[PDB]
Protein backbone atom coordinates (compact mmCIF):
# COMPACT_ATOMS: atom_id res chain seq x y z
CA UNK A 1 0.00 0.00 0.00
CA UNK A 2 1.39 3.35 -1.16
CA UNK A 3 0.49 6.69 0.49
CA UNK A 4 1.87 10.23 0.58
CA UNK A 5 2.39 11.68 4.03
CA UNK A 6 2.96 15.48 4.12
CA UNK A 7 2.26 18.71 5.96
CA UNK A 8 2.00 21.78 3.71
CA UNK A 9 0.88 25.36 4.32
CA UNK A 10 -1.75 27.43 2.44
CA UNK A 11 0.73 27.94 -0.42
CA UNK A 12 2.03 24.35 -0.35
CA UNK A 13 5.31 25.10 1.44
CA UNK A 14 6.80 21.96 3.03
CA UNK A 15 10.31 23.15 3.98
CA UNK A 16 12.63 26.04 4.66
CA UNK A 17 16.41 25.62 4.84
CA UNK A 18 16.06 21.84 5.24
CA UNK A 19 13.71 22.17 8.21
CA UNK A 20 9.96 22.49 8.78
CA UNK A 21 8.98 26.17 9.09
CA UNK A 22 6.38 25.50 11.80
CA UNK A 23 6.34 23.71 15.11
CA UNK A 24 3.30 21.53 15.56
CA UNK A 25 3.85 18.65 18.02
CA UNK A 26 0.39 17.29 17.21
CA UNK A 27 1.23 16.70 13.57
CA UNK A 28 4.40 14.82 14.46
CA UNK A 29 2.22 12.77 16.80
CA UNK A 30 0.00 12.37 13.73
CA UNK A 31 2.91 11.10 11.66
CA UNK A 32 3.92 8.78 14.50
CA UNK A 33 0.43 7.28 14.65
CA UNK A 34 0.15 6.76 10.91
CA UNK A 35 3.66 5.42 10.27
CA UNK A 36 4.63 3.43 13.38
CA UNK A 37 4.84 -0.25 12.45
CA UNK A 38 5.15 0.47 8.73
CA UNK A 39 7.55 1.98 6.20
CA UNK A 40 8.70 5.56 5.55
CA UNK A 41 10.40 6.30 2.23
CA UNK A 42 12.27 9.62 2.14
CA UNK A 43 14.91 11.48 0.11
CA UNK A 44 18.43 11.99 1.40
CA UNK A 45 18.02 15.64 2.38
CA UNK A 46 14.93 14.78 4.40
CA UNK A 47 16.74 11.97 6.23
CA UNK A 48 19.63 14.29 6.94
CA UNK A 49 17.17 16.80 8.27
CA UNK A 50 15.69 14.17 10.59
CA UNK A 51 19.23 12.97 11.23
CA UNK A 52 18.26 9.63 12.81
CA UNK A 53 15.95 6.82 11.84
CA UNK A 54 12.45 7.18 13.21
CA UNK A 55 11.88 4.67 16.03
CA UNK A 56 9.69 1.64 15.55
CA UNK A 57 9.17 1.58 11.80
CA UNK A 58 11.15 0.87 8.63
CA UNK A 59 13.10 3.96 7.49
CA UNK A 60 14.08 3.77 3.80
CA UNK A 61 16.24 6.49 2.20
CA UNK A 62 16.40 7.14 -1.53
CA UNK A 63 19.84 8.47 -2.48
CA UNK A 64 22.18 8.28 -5.47
CA UNK A 65 25.03 7.76 -3.00
CA UNK A 66 26.43 4.23 -3.15
CA UNK A 67 28.51 5.05 -0.04
CA UNK A 68 25.30 5.49 1.94
CA UNK A 69 25.06 2.85 4.63
CA UNK A 70 23.41 4.20 7.76
CA UNK A 71 22.49 2.35 10.93
CA UNK A 72 18.78 1.58 11.22
CA UNK A 73 18.18 2.52 7.60
CA UNK A 74 17.62 0.69 4.36
CA UNK A 75 18.87 2.49 1.27
CA UNK A 76 17.39 2.45 -2.19
CA UNK A 77 18.76 4.11 -5.33
CA UNK A 78 15.79 4.33 -7.71
CA UNK A 79 12.05 5.06 -7.46
CA UNK A 80 11.29 1.63 -8.94
CA UNK A 81 12.73 0.14 -5.76
CA UNK A 82 9.79 1.61 -3.84
CA UNK A 83 7.38 -0.68 -5.66
CA UNK A 84 9.08 -3.79 -4.26
CA UNK A 85 8.71 -2.67 -0.64
CA UNK A 86 6.17 -4.75 1.32
CA UNK A 87 3.39 -3.41 3.51
CA UNK A 88 1.99 0.08 3.89
CA UNK A 89 4.58 2.43 2.41
CA UNK A 90 4.35 6.16 3.18
CA UNK A 91 6.19 8.52 0.81
CA UNK A 92 7.55 10.99 3.28
CA UNK A 93 9.26 13.70 1.22
CA UNK A 94 10.73 15.81 0.11
CA UNK A 95 9.75 17.97 -2.81
CA UNK A 96 11.58 15.74 -5.25
CA UNK A 97 9.96 12.49 -4.11
CA UNK A 98 6.49 14.09 -3.81
CA UNK A 99 6.75 15.34 -7.39
CA UNK A 100 7.99 11.95 -8.50
CA UNK A 101 5.23 10.04 -6.70
CA UNK A 102 2.07 12.22 -6.53
CA UNK A 103 0.61 10.58 -9.64
CA UNK A 104 1.53 7.12 -8.37
CA UNK A 105 0.13 6.99 -4.87
CA UNK A 106 -3.25 5.48 -3.95
CA UNK A 107 -3.96 8.10 -1.32
CA UNK A 108 -2.48 11.06 0.52
CA UNK A 109 -2.44 11.98 4.17
CA UNK A 110 -2.07 15.74 4.13
CA UNK A 111 -1.88 18.09 7.06
CA UNK A 112 -2.89 21.51 5.81
CA UNK A 113 -1.17 24.09 7.96
CA UNK A 114 -3.50 27.07 7.83
CA UNK A 115 -0.81 29.73 7.59
CA UNK A 116 1.62 31.29 5.10
CA UNK A 117 5.29 30.63 5.91
CA UNK A 118 8.46 31.52 4.03
CA UNK A 119 9.61 28.39 2.21
CA UNK A 120 12.08 27.09 -0.31
CA UNK A 121 10.49 23.72 -0.94
CA UNK A 122 6.97 22.92 -2.10
CA UNK A 123 4.33 20.24 -2.49
CA UNK A 124 3.15 20.03 -6.08
CA UNK A 125 -0.20 21.57 -6.99
CA UNK A 126 -3.13 19.15 -7.07
CA UNK A 127 -6.84 19.52 -7.69
CA UNK A 128 -9.79 18.18 -5.71
CA UNK A 129 -11.23 17.23 -9.07
CA UNK A 130 -8.78 14.31 -8.85
CA UNK A 131 -8.90 13.56 -5.16
CA UNK A 132 -11.76 12.66 -2.95
CA UNK A 133 -11.92 13.67 0.70
CA UNK A 134 -12.16 10.40 2.64
CA UNK A 135 -11.90 12.52 5.80
CA UNK A 136 -11.20 16.02 7.10
CA UNK A 137 -10.55 16.60 10.81
CA UNK A 138 -9.57 19.95 12.36
CA UNK A 139 -6.54 19.65 14.62
CA UNK A 140 -6.96 20.88 18.16
CA UNK A 141 -5.35 24.14 19.24
CA UNK A 142 -3.74 24.54 22.67
CA UNK A 143 -0.64 26.07 24.23
CA UNK A 144 1.86 23.84 22.38
CA UNK A 145 -0.05 23.68 19.07
CA UNK A 146 -0.94 27.17 18.05
CA UNK A 147 -1.30 27.16 14.28
CA UNK A 148 -4.61 25.89 12.93
CA UNK A 149 -4.27 22.71 10.93
CA UNK A 150 -6.43 20.12 9.21
CA UNK A 151 -5.80 16.42 8.69
CA UNK A 152 -6.97 15.41 5.23
CA UNK A 153 -7.12 11.88 3.98
CA UNK A 154 -7.53 12.05 0.19
CA UNK A 155 -8.17 9.17 -2.19
CA UNK A 156 -7.56 9.23 -5.90
CA UNK A 157 -10.82 9.43 -7.84
N1 LIG B 1 6.52 19.23 5.51
C1 LIG B 1 6.70 17.94 5.22
O1 LIG B 1 5.65 17.00 5.15
C2 LIG B 1 8.10 17.47 4.95
C3 LIG B 1 9.04 18.45 4.68
N2 LIG B 1 10.21 18.13 4.10
C4 LIG B 1 11.13 19.23 3.82
O2 LIG B 1 11.49 19.15 2.47
C5 LIG B 1 12.81 19.63 2.29
C6 LIG B 1 13.61 18.54 1.57
O3 LIG B 1 13.09 18.39 0.26
P1 LIG B 1 14.10 18.37 -0.98
O4 LIG B 1 15.01 19.52 -0.79
O5 LIG B 1 13.35 18.19 -2.24
O6 LIG B 1 14.97 17.04 -0.72
P2 LIG B 1 14.57 15.49 -0.56
O7 LIG B 1 14.20 15.20 0.84
O8 LIG B 1 13.57 15.10 -1.58
O9 LIG B 1 15.97 14.78 -0.87
C7 LIG B 1 16.59 15.11 -2.08
C8 LIG B 1 17.55 13.99 -2.38
O10 LIG B 1 16.88 12.74 -2.42
C9 LIG B 1 17.56 11.88 -3.30
N3 LIG B 1 16.71 11.49 -4.43
C10 LIG B 1 15.52 12.05 -4.79
N4 LIG B 1 15.06 11.39 -5.87
C11 LIG B 1 15.95 10.42 -6.21
C12 LIG B 1 15.98 9.48 -7.22
N5 LIG B 1 14.98 9.41 -8.11
N6 LIG B 1 17.04 8.60 -7.31
C13 LIG B 1 18.07 8.67 -6.38
N7 LIG B 1 18.03 9.61 -5.38
C14 LIG B 1 17.00 10.48 -5.30
C15 LIG B 1 18.74 12.68 -3.82
O11 LIG B 1 19.80 12.42 -2.94
P3 LIG B 1 21.33 12.38 -3.47
O12 LIG B 1 21.66 13.80 -3.87
O13 LIG B 1 22.16 11.92 -2.29
O14 LIG B 1 21.37 11.45 -4.65
C16 LIG B 1 18.24 14.11 -3.72
O15 LIG B 1 19.22 15.11 -3.72
C17 LIG B 1 13.34 19.97 3.67
O16 LIG B 1 13.17 21.34 3.93
C18 LIG B 1 12.42 19.21 4.60
O17 LIG B 1 12.27 19.86 5.83
C19 LIG B 1 10.50 16.85 3.75
C20 LIG B 1 9.58 15.84 4.01
C21 LIG B 1 8.37 16.15 4.61
N1 LIG C 1 2.11 15.31 7.93
C1 LIG C 1 3.45 15.47 8.07
N2 LIG C 1 3.96 16.35 9.03
C2 LIG C 1 5.37 16.53 9.21
O1 LIG C 1 5.74 17.35 10.08
C3 LIG C 1 6.23 15.75 8.38
C4 LIG C 1 5.74 14.89 7.44
N3 LIG C 1 4.33 14.74 7.26
N4 LIG C 1 6.55 14.07 6.61
C5 LIG C 1 7.98 14.12 6.88
C6 LIG C 1 8.50 14.95 7.81
C7 LIG C 1 9.98 14.99 8.10
N5 LIG C 1 10.31 15.61 9.41
C8 LIG C 1 10.11 14.95 10.62
C9 LIG C 1 10.64 15.53 11.79
C10 LIG C 1 10.44 14.91 13.01
C11 LIG C 1 9.70 13.72 13.10
C12 LIG C 1 9.49 13.06 14.37
O2 LIG C 1 10.31 13.25 15.39
N6 LIG C 1 8.47 12.21 14.58
C13 LIG C 1 8.34 11.40 15.81
C14 LIG C 1 7.27 11.95 16.76
C15 LIG C 1 7.82 13.10 17.62
C16 LIG C 1 6.81 13.52 18.64
O3 LIG C 1 6.16 12.63 19.26
O4 LIG C 1 6.66 14.76 18.86
C17 LIG C 1 7.99 9.99 15.42
O5 LIG C 1 8.16 9.07 16.27
O6 LIG C 1 7.52 9.78 14.26
C18 LIG C 1 9.17 13.15 11.92
C19 LIG C 1 9.38 13.75 10.69
N7 LIG C 1 7.67 15.87 8.57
Amino acid sequence: TLSILVAHDLQRVIGFENQLPWHLPNDLKHVKKLSTGHTLVMGRKTFESIGKPLPNRRNVVLTSDTSFNVEGVDVIHSIEDIYQLPGHVFIFGGQTLFEEMIDKVDDMYITVIEGKFRGDTFFPPYTFEDWEVASSVEGKLDEKNTIPHTFLHLIRK
